[PDB]
């Protein structure tokens, strides 16, 4: 079993499923790339042995060479390969070596080659005793056909509408028959004339019956596209923090093409394969009525075409994803020379480079020729197939006039029927590459939509809470991003209420995290946060974010109206209290001299008021007063000291000389506090933080 | 006059070379690209005015207001507008204006919504007295047509191909008429058996053919896009350092796929043209011969067919224009939603992001069913036409059977080789949005080929001069980028030769600037540089390329095996050489710990080391040492200060502790040195240098 990887961070997880399933354990891969701690950059190597301890293997790491690999191991086992790549082996036979990569799939290696490309670290694996079998996955193909149920009269209208345009085409094709059995050899003109138009009425029947059936697969497919897209959205929306720091933009983006994947699929194939065999039945059973020998002459038509389709698809494929990688590769080496051009003019080494990209596009050149060679040998063997079984078909035809069994004009109409039988036939047959992508995208798609959302997350909330008026307590809390090195270690404190506050450190101390942890992004692996005698996981979520304002560094402002941006999360403001934001953070004369009117510095200002509009009893600041001007520095200082109605104010500060006049100073250096008082205090208990005063003046 | 922009940065270019082509004077647009001094961020009115006046214009600049425009003035100028993009207005009509932009076209606006969006600036412009003009541009179709000229056996060996495939196609396209005519009628089968075994082998023989001509084509192919994107390439790795800075890297890039739309215009149009005009005069030949009302019917149908395809091939392209607009749109609006999910998060704001992606994506579809409706219709038609006229063929030929003109199994024939004949006009009327979309790419690509390069710029070089160690001179120099503010405004320095000089300034200053002009790299418009008694631009640029080395601020290291990134320019050196460079710097230790022996700190270290193996006259480093620790800080600069065989060492530091024991310092303030000697004298002379000192200790 090889379990073909979704994105290009997922190597391992992808290795790890495979095993699962090996051993009769098939899950979601989005929940196994969770359980590992997977990040943007991979699991190194400690989330495989965690996540399969978890699930109930006996997992444990071991560096091998060459010579370990030939007694012997288990042969389920992840090693590690250079080509954030991992590669599963199998089995050793005879001087050679199985793997399964999540990249290619189930390939062999030489055992030279290997110990070139497979690092020294190896994963070992074994079931333990909590492994029972089981399979904690859905078919995502029903659920996203579940949306069809309320699409079942335009459905309807659409079958409907391919049953009669089926029927007025097979009606009008007796035309060349009705032509020459009785019309040209009996030479009637009147009876031609009348025939001739009544056939040309069926057929604007049929095209406008086809231009119908057409809108309405249309507006079908525009339906159910935008309401898969907009269900995957609403539910990306929902999902927590951990889910948006370990994945890419693209990784999320793409689920939207994909999501057009899935359309092509329920709107294209799930209607075409009730209506092309219908379709078929007909045309066969017409075939039969009208001469045995020729239609079996056309199954076996259909029959050779169906096998060399399928045959020839599939190193279509291979060949395929081989250009595609070698087209990427090219893109990275034509971006790799071009925004490192001033190193390249300043050496004379540019005829260097032209060759060594012309080394790679005559790479790209000899493998985009292996799919136009298998395209060639494919249409070639087609049109064969095609053509000579026209041609028998004709000759078959011809034979059985001159035996009598049919008359003259019925071959033609046979001909006729053998085209309006074979399109539909060979329409589903050249499906398999839709629906394998489709599916494809389909559990794409749909393992993000199992992922727990934060709601639920939550174990409880209070009720009798209507604000978080009340000490801030932190016991002894432990937080690591992911299973990455530790940040939070022993941190304990305790902030008052309407007491302004300052905590500074350098970068990379782990403040803005502490922050995070503070309005309930993440959570404290150990200890507990206490907000009057009540902890954070046991208040609700909302009234979480919506009584805590956050500024950071890297504040943004939306491409909307600014009147949007001042009550991002509140939808019923009046302008009195907009007006004496702006004026009370120094941001209504910036909005006048803008030009129109309410419909980095400016960036930072603007946070700060929408973050104070909040009115918030919880107000932090991490690395922001830092890029104002000391005019506005000393203003927003002054601003934020006079707060009324007991509001908790936190700074997080990088300079100790911007922030002063605060009653109590924390200070953090690596992972936790060494001291602890008011600036006064801290001058004279003697400390690190009297030397970085000391060192910042 | 509304040609298309080719860049997204180009607008104000594209405007300025339609007003020329409209006032009669045709040239390159990447010529005036470069001549306006256009940038990554745009053009601006300044640019536009100098360039206009540089060509003979009596350009201006004038703000307007809306009784302006009511009032008479000249019609053709530019407008500016934000959306900043440069619209040119035509005419103002009653009530009513004409503006032509190159995002769209020539389009249309009224009064309020354009000042609503037009900005107050304006630009007039006029043709000077010397104004003479002329179409300085080339057909660069057949310029890359020529490209053929030295591949013209192949071509020979497909015409001769498309010969022969024609002739068995129309000879076994009578096997329906000899069928019907005699065989059928006559009742015979050794003959039937032996003329349809003649047929199925002519069959077979076209199929052979095909794959022959199938394959030459695709070798064609190959070879010619591998020919012109090598040429591009190797074109673009030879433009001066100005054209890489104010582009974008997708810029350069995407004319790969114009060179692969440029392939498959000249492999594909280029042949089939002929080939189906050969193959349609020969089958409309035979028409005429089997009958002359049905060939003037199949000319009808196809003339049809034409006008159809034409007229909806316009309005396709604008929908389709729109769409793309409409789909770059909601990505950037899911991007920018996506990447900023944590005041989204911590504002209870997830459900009306919800709403405006619906929004979105309603606007989306809606824009896709417009190009639906508009495909539904063009179709319909196309097989109306298609249906009907074959209908009213079969009719006719029925007719003439009856009125004896014909007979029988010719109107077989006559349908065999109708379509024979209707597919390649059908499929060479299809070549439309081809010779469009090629011609356009063409020219986007072949704008640049004929830019001037760096050689050719070069004044004159010198045969005498063979080293570069001497007194370097920078008299009063100019230098601005582009048409920006300048910041070398009046540089005098003196470097005497093999002397450690140390450079300090703030950041911005033009330190980096300096070391690039230095290099050669841009050229000052006023002043001159001066090696020991000689012109920098009287030297050959290789010479000073291969005898100067630079650390930049931000060394970068092209993926591959580090002796090839040590040898970058020399391609002859010795193991013994590459040995003492990684001693030179810090290297040695480094590499041999890496797999195998020798294939930011390391990085940063890895380009010294390079810089040294240079072995140069002069020896720049900005930002070299910065990132090393204390002990690799005073290991290299021990290294470097005892230099032998002359070599003069520039070292650009905004730190002024890290370096002490050069013999002169220079320092950059605002684009003036305001003092220069050595450390002990410098300080004495109480000044800006003491004063940085004192605020940074
Ligand atoms: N998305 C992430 N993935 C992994 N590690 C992270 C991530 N974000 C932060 N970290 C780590 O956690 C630490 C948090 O420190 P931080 O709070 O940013 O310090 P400061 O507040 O002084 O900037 C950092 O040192 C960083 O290495
Ligand atoms: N590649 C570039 N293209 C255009 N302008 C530039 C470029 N690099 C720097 N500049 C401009 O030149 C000025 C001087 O920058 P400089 O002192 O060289 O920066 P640094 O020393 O950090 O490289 C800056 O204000 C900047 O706007
Ligand atoms: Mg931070
Ligand atoms: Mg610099």
């Amino acid at each position: 079993v090889c379990v073909r990887q979704y994105d290009l961070t997922d190597c391992g997880a992808a290795c790890l499923s495979s095993i699962a399933q090996y051993y009769g354990l098939k899950m979601s891969l989005a929940k196994i790339r969770e359980m590992t701690g997977t990040d943007t950059q991979g699991t190194n190597a400690y989330g495989l042995i965690h996540a399969a301890k978890q699930l109930g293997f006996s997992a444990k790491g071991v560096k091998a060479s060459k010579e370990d690999l030939l007694k012997d191991f288990r042969l389920p086992a992840i090693a590690n390969v250079i080509v954030a790549h991992f590669v599963v082996i199998y089995s050793i036979k005879n001087r050679i070596i199985t793997v399964a990569d999540p990249g290619k799939g189930i390939v062999r290696y030489s055992m030279d080659d290997f110990c070139s490309i497979w690092t020294g670290g190896l994963v070992l694996l074994e079931p333990g005793e909590a492994f029972q079998k089981g399979d904690y996955t859905q078919n995502m193909m029903v659920k996203f056909a579940g949306f069809l149920k309320p699409l079942k009269k335009t459905v309807l209208c659409i079958f409907l509408a391919s049953l009669l345009y089926t029927a007025l085409g097979i009606a009008g094709s007796f035309y060349i028959k009705f032509l020459f059995d009785d019309l040209i050899k009996f030479e009637k003109l009147n009876d031609l004339h009348i025939i001739s138009a009544g056939f040309a009425v069926i057929f604007l029947l049929q095209i406008f019956l086809n231009y119908y059936r057409s809108i309405l697969v249309t507006k079908l497919g525009m339906s159910i596209d935008k309401s898969i897209m907009m269900e995957y959205y609403s539910h990306v929306l929902k999902l927590p923090m951990n889910f948006f720091n370990s994945r890419k933009v693209g990784e999320i983006i793409s689920r939207f093409m994909d999501a057009s994947k899935i359309r092509q699929a329920i709107s294209g194939a799930t209607l075409t394969i009730m209506i092309d065999t219908i379709m078929a039945v007909i045309g066969g059973i017409l075939l039969y009525i009208q001469n045995s020998s020729l239609f079996f002459i056309s199954f076996i038509i259909i029959l050779l075409y169906g096998i060399i389709v399928t045959v020839f698809n599939k190193p279509i494929q291979n060949a395929n994803r081989q250009i595609m990688e070698d087209n990427a590769k090219l893109t990275s080496a034509l971006v790799e020379s071009v925004k490192g051009i001033e190193t390249i003019k300043s050496f004379g080494a540019e005829e260097q480079t032209e060759k060594s990209t012309r080394d790679k596009i005559e790479t790209v050149m000899k493998s985009s020729f292996k799919e136009g060679m298998l395209y060639i040998n494919l249409s070639s063997l087609t049109g064969i197939v095609a053509g000579l079984g026209g041609i028998v078909i004709l000759w078959a035809g011809a034979y059985n006039v001159i035996k009598g069994n049919m008359s003259g004009g019925q071959l033609l109409a046979f001909n006729a029927l053998l085209a309006y039988f074979l399109t539909p036939v060979k329409n589903l047959i050249d499906l398999q590459p839709l629906i394998q992508t489709a599916v494809v995208a389909s559990n794409r798609l749909g393992e993000i939509l199992e992922l727990a959302t934060e709601k639920e997350l939550r174990e409880d909330s209070d009720d009798f809470v209507i604000s978080l008026k009340g000490d801030i307590e932190f016991r002894n809390v432990d937080f690591r991003y992911g299973l990455r090195k530790p940040v939070l270690k022993n941190i304990n404190l305790t902030i008052p209420k309407g007491k302004t506050v300052a905590i500074v450190g350098e970068s990379g101390s782990g403040k803005t995290t502490l922050a995070k942890l503070l309005m309930n992004f993440y959570s404290p692996e150990k200890g507990d946060i206490l907000i009057n005698g009540h902890s954070i996981k046991n208040i609700s979520l909302e009234l979480i974010r919506k009584k805590i304002a956050f500024v950071s560094q890297d504040v943004f402002i939306f491409s909307g109206t600014v009147k949007e941006n001042l009550c991002l999360g509140n939808e019923n403001v009046d302008m009195d209290e907009i007006i004496k934001a702006a004026k009370m953070a120094n941001a209504h004369d910036f909005i006048e001299k803008l030009p129109l009117k309410y419909d980095e510095g400016q960036k930072q200002r603007l946070a700060i008021a929408r973050a104070l509009l909040k009115k918030p009893d919880i107000l932090i600041l991490d690395e922001a007063t830092s890029n104002l001007d000391s005019i506005t520095e000393n203003h927003i200082k002054d601003a934020i000291y006079g707060l009324e109605d007991d509001v908790t104010v936190i700074i997080i500060a990088h300079r100790l000389s911007t922030i002063v006049n605060c009653d109590k100073i924390y200070l953090l250096k690596d992972g936790e506090i060494v001291e602890s008082g008011s600036h006064t205090e801290l001058i004279a208990l003697k400390g690190c933080y009297f030397k970085m005063w000391k060192q910042t003046e």
